[PDB]
């Protein structure tokens, strides 16, 4: 089905049945359109150049901003992806807090001039898993999707776009896909597809880079997330606690290089650590405290719109995380308009992949339950609990593979529970790369980079076997992962 071992059966599956809609982009937006369109009867296909969420949808600060109602919808439909937590906004010269109280919330805050603060609740999500769960739900309802399929050229007929040309980045082959409507939800790449349609006119895009560093909690012991100012600068910064770590706020610099390879520079790092130390003088945050980091590209219109060409291509310059749903409904409104569909948007009711029927409230009982069910399979109750939180109701699936592969796992010298996450990833999360698993299905590259160092050998060895990789594939797929691991910590690591 949605496995990375059936790609050929999935390529010739959408290049056979004529598609009503084909969307370019596996971002939160592409997945968003894919799901909505699919749940209205518009048979949709989706093509993602690299990995689902591999673009900017995996490089945000991961905050679902509150819009208030929309933030709920998201939470209730997938409580394991988003979780509300407290945010602490210090004050210098909802709950209104004075100085002593503020210091009591975060006893690490700068004392000098602290007048107080306000603490409120904010929903923290998993941009990559969110993107994915929308994808999995879309596919589950009839949508066909493929990562590592790159649209390199458009197909026209009587002046109109009727299909794309996609190159399978994993096998290097090319294919043709036809669709009644073609949406371009390519994020910061939108204009490239607009050039391949020769319609990049008027309002074009200008890119802006932002970076996040990640230090270990022991070295930045935040009680709850804090939203603070900067010394000189003029901007604000987000220090967020997660999985025993604290990833610190964002930078803002112009960007016009390669849209697929932005990363942390020495300026970026020295800028985040600087401010962080300004706000928390107790810490002596140096370049050796950062154990990981990431860069992302944010597009801005020059001279949340939607573009229409003379060929009929629909581009989504918007690209919203917090507002992805209405954004999708709006986009599908246009598609449905064109293909003429008398079907209402009811996506705010659709639970996402792994979402509980009971919605948020029902999740505690859910973990207590899944924790006990996993234990009866001879697994650590706390371990499965954490996996339940990760995978949502889909834990059963990972608990099945994990169960079934106790022998395989031993032979491959890796914990059964980890082997379960892999088979699920390959067979039901369309994982075809080690990078897919370590950075997007688990987020380990960012939040537990030592874990990927520990298991990169054993994992590559297994995948090599699971996919019948050649020497070139095994070696390449190993350099790809090794490369990112290097860029994650070292800003001087030179490529090529
Ligand atoms: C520093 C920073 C901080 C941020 N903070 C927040 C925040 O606090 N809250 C918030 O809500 N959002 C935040 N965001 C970002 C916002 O969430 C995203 O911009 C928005 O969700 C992105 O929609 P994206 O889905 O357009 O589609 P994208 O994710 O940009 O689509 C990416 C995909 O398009 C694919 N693609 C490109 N070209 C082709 C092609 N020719 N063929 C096939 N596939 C192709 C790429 O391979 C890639 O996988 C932040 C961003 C940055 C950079």
């Amino acid at each position: 089905m949605f496995s990375a071992k059936k790609r050929d059966k999935c390529i010739g599956e959408m290049s056979e049945k004529q598609l009503d809609l084909l969307v370019i982009g596996g971002g939160i937006t592409g997945a968003g359109i894919a799901l909505d369109a699919q749940v209205r009867g518009i048979q949709t296909g989706l093509v993602e150049m690299n990995d689902f969420a591999s673009g900017t949808s995996s490089r945000s600060t991961k905050l679902v901003h509150g819009v208030g109602k929309e933030r709920a919808i998201v939470y209730e439909n997938a409580p394991h992806v988003t979780t509300p937590e407290w945010m602490l906004l210090p004050i210098f010269k909802r709950y209104m807090l004075n100085e002593k109280q503020t210091l009591e919330k975060e006893p690490l805050l700068r004392k000098e001039n602290l007048k107080g603060g306000g603490i409120y609740v904010e929903y923290r999500t998993d941009d990559a898993r969110l993107t994915l769960e929308i994808m999995k739900e879309a596919v589950a309802r009839g949508a066909v999707a493929l990562n590592y399929m790159k649209v390199e050229s458009f197909i026209y007929d009587q002046g109109k776009v009727v299909g794309v040309v996609a190159k399978d980045r994993l096998t290097d082959t090319t294919h043709t896909i036809y669709a009644k409507k073609v949406v371009n939800a390519a994020g910061p790449w939108v204009d490239t597809l607009r050039e391949k349609d020769r319609s990049k006119h008027g309002k074009y895009l200008k890119l802006s880079k932002g970076v996040h560093l990640v230090v270990d909690q022991s070295r930045f012991p935040l009680r709850q997330a804090v939203y603070f100012d900067t010394e000189s600068d003029g901007r604000m910064i987000f220090a967020i606690p997660r999985e025993g770590k604290t990833y610190i706020g964002t930078t803002d610099t112009f960007y016009d290089k390669d849209i697929a390879s932005p990363r942390m520079t020495v300026e970026d790092r020295d800028y985040i650590l600087a401010a962080a130390n300004y706000m928390f003088p107790s810490l002596r945050l140096t370049a050796d405290d950062v154990e990981s980091s990431w860069a992302g590209l944010r597009p801005l219109i020059h001279e949340d719109e939607i573009f229409f060409s003379d060929s009929g291509l629909i581009s989504i310059a918007g690209g919203k995380l917090t507002g992805y749903r209405k954004m999708a409904e709006r986009t599908v409104d246009a598609v449905a308009q064109g293909l003429n569909v008398n079907e209402p948007c009811t996506t705010a009711a659709i639970r996402l992949s792994g979402g509980l029927a009971e919605g948020a409230q029902g999740f505690p009982r859910f973990l207590d339950e899944a924790s006990r069910k996993g234990a009866k399979l001879g697994f650590d109750a706390d371990e499965v609990r954490r996996l339940a939180k990760l995978y949502g109701s889909n834990v059963d699936h990972v608990l099945n593979y994990a169960y079934e592969g106790k022998e395989e796992a031993e032979h491959y010298g890796l914990p059964a529970l980890l082997l379960g996450q892999l088979q699920y990833g390959v067979e039901q999360e369309m994982v075809a790369t080690p990078l897919d698993f370590f950075v997007r299905r688990t987020g380990a590259l960012f939040f537990n980079i030592s874990l990927v160092h520990q298991w990169k050998e054993a994992v590559l060895r297994w995948m090599a076997e699971e996919f019948s990789w050649t020497e070139e594939e095994k070696t390449r797929f190993q350099n790809e992962l090794e490369t990112e691991l290097k860029m994650a910590v070292d800003p001087l690591f030179q490529v090529e």
